[PDB]
């Protein structure tokens, strides 16, 4: 597999990472999910915190806060803010 | 620079690789989106070409096919293909 294929398997990694300490074989719930999406992407919470994107990213991450989170639910998690971010990383640069 | 953040980089390089060649600032068109994800999730995808998911997840970008798809998209459409994949990883180990 590719560095993104490394990449989305460490994404996986990380995701089982939290799997077990919630106690699923794949899942993660909106306990371990908030604190991981922190933990994780320290680096972006930090920069855009004040940033309404997060907000919005966590609220939409709140309205999939039904109760678990799955994996495809939880890359766009991080790639919402990851992106976020980014994006004014491209745009401021 | 949690592995996250450089996973998740990771595929914004590669998105960027991309979206460079798509022309956008930053958006990735269908034209490079299909090659891109069979390319780069080469393992994953030959993992499971046979999948159905991959056709699914492969058409079910033809509705963010409106106009281009990017890193939120592209993200979950590799996450999804890794997670169908993946699954396999779980389930059979």
């Amino acid at each position: 597999g590719s560095e993104l294929e490394t990449a989305m398997e460490t994404l996986i990694n990380v995701f089982h990472a939290h799997s077990g300490k919630e106690g699923d074989k794949y899942k993660l719930s909106k306990k371990e999910l908030k604190e991981l999406l922190q933990t994780e992407l320290s680096g972006f919470l930090d920069a855009q915190k004040d940033v309404d994107a997060v907000d919005k990213v966590m609220k939409e991450l709140d309205e999939n806060g039904d109760g678990e989170v799955d994996f495809q639910e939880y890359v766009v998690l991080v790639a919402a803010l990851t992106v976020a971010m980014n994006n004014f990383f491209w745009e401021n640069s």
